């Protein structure tokens, strides 16, 4: 009555098969002439593999016994959010917001990065190397806080297209630490008007770069001990 | 007499939390409208939170052995400072230099990094390693003042608004090495009139580099050692 | 009646130094006047070149025990490969299909690493460590094609230029991850139209960073262990 | 008769503040208006600072046990090359191409690398992982003559702003290993009417990335070992 044996060695290639090709035919269906022309078939095709995840999701499921850890390990709970997300999309298609909605119909592929092993081990792992590198993101939060309120009084009404609220300017400090056209096109436009104005970007500018260096090296010299 | 035990589980707790809705709130008053409707409940609320910090680290430092080492550490001082910093936001509040002067009114939230542990902890380490690259920042600086000079007795008439002064253009040689738009918008309507220019930044831009590089290897293989 | 000694010490110098010279004919020959004026030398030249090394590389096939391991290593089909694709130009010269065509009398010069031992081992050095990221780029690989197919749909018909199909948004997707101009030119004429556009080059500028900031780790702690 | 003591402790503390002082001179001279107002007081000054630094070194020279190893060690060497290249300046002074010669009055100041001894270790160190990293730039040279040779006979007559000749066009393969507006401003413009020449930036900004990202590496597990 218990169902003992379930897995053998095509348990996982014909699943990571059909989902390169739910990824193949995914990719095709954006392209406006060739998916408006085969419309019926993509439907059925979608109803299908949606199907094939649901119902194989389902068999590991009822093969996994149940009441010991099968829901307790997160892999699985990763899986089984993605076929609700797909699940979702069908069963409330296309009310209106469909904008916002098509676009679950895509992360389906990405549940490879489950089923092959390597990957797993290798998401895992990197994963397990974020609680590393806990306090400097606090540290990074505290920096991007502060400097995004202090540029927002500022340049509020010398450049109101940057620094126009704390949100919109906590872009500008963005695409600054990644020193994209900070100089050309985020200051010289600024410090034009108000002089002084280098002193906050020279700073940051400074101040940030060193903290990502010192992040950065903070994993390096913690592989070569673990 | 003596103030013997003070501390306890939330002594620090509150602080932190306190400091948290100050951020929040010091965020908010930025928005001008919001701000501009609810100006007394701001003021009522900026000073009250003032004289939380103000009770708060004259407490610590009566109970903290004046005659030992309090005023010693360095910790403590930078949180006297900031705090004497508010202050001089407050009791010089307004008369004209407001500008940056209400700034002031926020590193009130970056003194987080002294109280959580772990934050203090961390910032100690990194400073701990600015004296390891002491010398390479003075290499750094020499190489920065002589391409400055070099720079600004050459292209003086050419791009004045670039390289016009001695400090004018110590700002479009730290926008280039950044490798910021260093080559369509610096160099290519420079080069095109002296067309020798080139020698100059592709120099920059190689030695620059070098030493940068250099320097960051300089940190990694010193803390495999420490 | 076998081919026993063939090796001395110019053996390959006097090659390496013909390869020089190959090299900056071929690099002259770019010039459209001093080309025009002098073709009948430059023809002939070029022929002599293309036979020295085929009689060179035909020199070392028979003097190479063939029945054993000659073409059994790789280096030696990549030199003959080399060798035919000048042959290709040569008796395919000028059909009209050309333009691809001439680019081929160049890489030969690119044999070079193969002659030269250092170079040699440092190339095939590099290359082992290919197989260690292997993983990585599998997954930076998923990364991109689900961003990508995720952009196409969404930003078709706002912006034509960067997010037209699946292969252009391939491209912006690509001088997006080396934050090349990925905010003033991709994405505040985009984020302008729709305005929630934000939350998709902040996820991915942030997350294709995070895997390409752990690749690089993931080589470095593979060295100082191998 | 011969010349047995000749350091003390200021021996060079007194030559380094004379070059920091003649880094501030020459500094301030770059000022049209201030310069040209006081010509007689710079003039002399130069004048007698370039004699300080004549008789200085000429005072170790003699005083260096002349016969044996002075102009053997090659620190000294660049220092003798430092002041005569300011004498060239002296003695040469205005003839008419002043324009690169006004520049070496300024390197006199970087031999201040050479006086204090920290400076000169760390220097030489750097030097002495030149050699380390030997083959890897050989090959990024071959890489880099390889592409801009492609280059100029595809893209000659389509953009002959960036790829005009073999010198020219080794500029743009130069900002674009920076990853400098390499996209939109390189490319872009080009891809329009050639559509299939990304696969050259595609492919340069690629392997060159990797040759670079390698290269660092090289040298990281360099000190680890020695
Ligand atoms: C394991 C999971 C990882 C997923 C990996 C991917 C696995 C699955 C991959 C799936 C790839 C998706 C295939 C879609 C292409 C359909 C063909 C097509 O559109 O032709 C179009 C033409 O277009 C062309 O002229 C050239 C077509 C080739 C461009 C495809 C780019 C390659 C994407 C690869 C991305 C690699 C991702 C890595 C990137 C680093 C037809 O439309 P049209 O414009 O009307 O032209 C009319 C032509 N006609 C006259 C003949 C009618
Ligand atoms: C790990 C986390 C680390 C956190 C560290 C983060 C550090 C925080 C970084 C903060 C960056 C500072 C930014 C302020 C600079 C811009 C000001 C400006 O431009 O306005 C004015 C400059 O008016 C002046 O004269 C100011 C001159 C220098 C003031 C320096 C401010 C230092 C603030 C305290 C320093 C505290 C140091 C540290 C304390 C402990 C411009 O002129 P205006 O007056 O507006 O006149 C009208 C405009 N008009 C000119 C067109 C007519
Ligand atoms: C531990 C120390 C670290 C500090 C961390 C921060 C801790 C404290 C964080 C404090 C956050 C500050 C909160 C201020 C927002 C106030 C609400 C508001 O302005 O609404 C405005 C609307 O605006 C909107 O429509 C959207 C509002 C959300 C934007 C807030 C960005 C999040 C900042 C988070 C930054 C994260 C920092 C990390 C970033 C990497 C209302 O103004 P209005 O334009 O007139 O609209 C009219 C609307 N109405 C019709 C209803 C009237
Ligand atoms: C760790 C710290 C390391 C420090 C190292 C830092 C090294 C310092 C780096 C210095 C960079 C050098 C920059 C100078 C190049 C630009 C000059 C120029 O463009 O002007 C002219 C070029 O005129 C020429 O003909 C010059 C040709 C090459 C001269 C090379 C100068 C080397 C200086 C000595 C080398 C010393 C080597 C080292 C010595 C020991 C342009 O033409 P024009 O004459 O003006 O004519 C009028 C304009 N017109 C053309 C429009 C009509
Ligand atoms: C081991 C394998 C590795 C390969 C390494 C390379 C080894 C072999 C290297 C070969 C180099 C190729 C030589 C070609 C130059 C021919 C001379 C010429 O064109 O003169 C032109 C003028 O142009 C000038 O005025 C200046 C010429 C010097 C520019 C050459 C750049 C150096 C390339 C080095 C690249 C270094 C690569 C590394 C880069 C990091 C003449 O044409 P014109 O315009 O009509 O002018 C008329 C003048 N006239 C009036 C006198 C008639
Ligand atoms: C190692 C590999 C790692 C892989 C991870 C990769 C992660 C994938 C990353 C995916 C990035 C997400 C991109 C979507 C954001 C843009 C949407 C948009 O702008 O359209 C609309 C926003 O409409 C809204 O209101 C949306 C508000 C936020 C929705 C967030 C979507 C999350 C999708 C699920 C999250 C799944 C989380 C994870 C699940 C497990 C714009 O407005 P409109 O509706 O079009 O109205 C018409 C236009 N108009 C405004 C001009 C009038
Ligand atoms: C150990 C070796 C390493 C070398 C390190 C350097 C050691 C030696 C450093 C020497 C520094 C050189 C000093 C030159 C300045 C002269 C003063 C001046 O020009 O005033 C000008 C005004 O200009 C101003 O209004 C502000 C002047 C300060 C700008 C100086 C920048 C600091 C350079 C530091 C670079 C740091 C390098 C590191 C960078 C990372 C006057 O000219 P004007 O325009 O006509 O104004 C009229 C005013 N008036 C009305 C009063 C008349
Ligand atoms: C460590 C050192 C490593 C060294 C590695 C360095 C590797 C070297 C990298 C070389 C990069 C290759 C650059 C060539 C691509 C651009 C060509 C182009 O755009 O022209 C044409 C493309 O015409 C075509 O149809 C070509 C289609 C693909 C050809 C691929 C070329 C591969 C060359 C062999 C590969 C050898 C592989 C390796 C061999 C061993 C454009 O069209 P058109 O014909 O001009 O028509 C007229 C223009 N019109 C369109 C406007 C009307
Ligand atoms: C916190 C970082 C600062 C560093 C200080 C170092 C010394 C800083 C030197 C001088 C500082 C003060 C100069 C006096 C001028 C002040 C006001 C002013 O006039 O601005 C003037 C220029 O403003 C500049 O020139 C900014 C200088 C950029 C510094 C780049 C240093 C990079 C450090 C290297 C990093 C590697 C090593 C790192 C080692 C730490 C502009 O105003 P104006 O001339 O009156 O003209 C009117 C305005 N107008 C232009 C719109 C028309
Ligand atoms: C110090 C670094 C230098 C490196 C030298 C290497 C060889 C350098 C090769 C040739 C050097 C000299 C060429 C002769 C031309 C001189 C004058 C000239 O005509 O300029 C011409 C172009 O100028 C260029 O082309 C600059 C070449 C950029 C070199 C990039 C090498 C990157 C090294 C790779 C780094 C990785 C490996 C690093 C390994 C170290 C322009 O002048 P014009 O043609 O007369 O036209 C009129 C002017 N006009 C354009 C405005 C209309
Ligand atoms: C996944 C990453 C997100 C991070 C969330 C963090 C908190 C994010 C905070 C607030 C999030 C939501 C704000 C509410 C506004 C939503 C809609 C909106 O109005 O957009 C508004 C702005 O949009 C922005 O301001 C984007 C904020 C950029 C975040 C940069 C964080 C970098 C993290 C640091 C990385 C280092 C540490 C990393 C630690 C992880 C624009 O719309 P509008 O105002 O209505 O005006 C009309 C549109 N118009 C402009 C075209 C005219
Ligand atoms: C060597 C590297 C290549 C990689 C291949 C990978 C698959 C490449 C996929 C498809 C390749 C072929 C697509 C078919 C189109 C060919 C001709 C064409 O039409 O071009 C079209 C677009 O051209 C592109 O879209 C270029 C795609 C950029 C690839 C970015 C991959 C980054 C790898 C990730 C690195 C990280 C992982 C690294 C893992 C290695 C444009 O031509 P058109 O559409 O006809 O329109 C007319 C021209 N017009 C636009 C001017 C009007």
């Amino acid at each position: 009555k218990m169902q003992k044996i379930v897995n053998h060695r095509a348990f996982t290639f014909t699943v990571i098969a059909l989902i390169l090709f739910n990824a193949l035919i995914v990719g095709i269906e954006t392209y406006p002439r060739i998916y408006a022309d085969h419309k019926w078939l993509f439907y059925r095709i979608d109803l299908v593999l949606l199907w094939i995840f649901t119902i194989e999701i389902a068999m590991r499921f009822l093969a996994s016994n149940p009441k010991s850890a099968f829901f307790r390990s997160s892999w699985n709970w990763f899986d089984f959010l993605i076929v609700t997300l797909s699940l979702v999309e069908l069963f409330l298609a296309d009310v209106e917001g469909l904008s916002v909605l098509r676009i679950l119909r895509v992360l389906r592929v990405l549940r490879a990065i489950s089923v092959v092993p390597s990957l797993r081990r290798l998401v895992d792992a990197l994963v397990m190397t974020i609680p590393a590198l806990g306090n400097i993101l606090i540290l990074m939060s505290i920096f991007f806080y502060i400097f995004a309120v202090i540029g927002t009084m500022l340049f509020q009404h010398v450049s109101p297209e940057y620094f126009g609220n704390l949100q919109l300017s906590l872009l500008t400090l963005f695409q600054v630490v990644t020193l994209e056209s900070w100089a050309s096109g985020v200051m010289r436009p600024i410090f034009a008007e108000v002089p002084w104005s280098w002193l906050y970007f020279v700073s940051f500018v400074l101040i940030g770069t060193f903290i990502i260096f010192n992040l950065f090296i903070g994993v390096i010299v913690n592989n070569v001990e673990k």
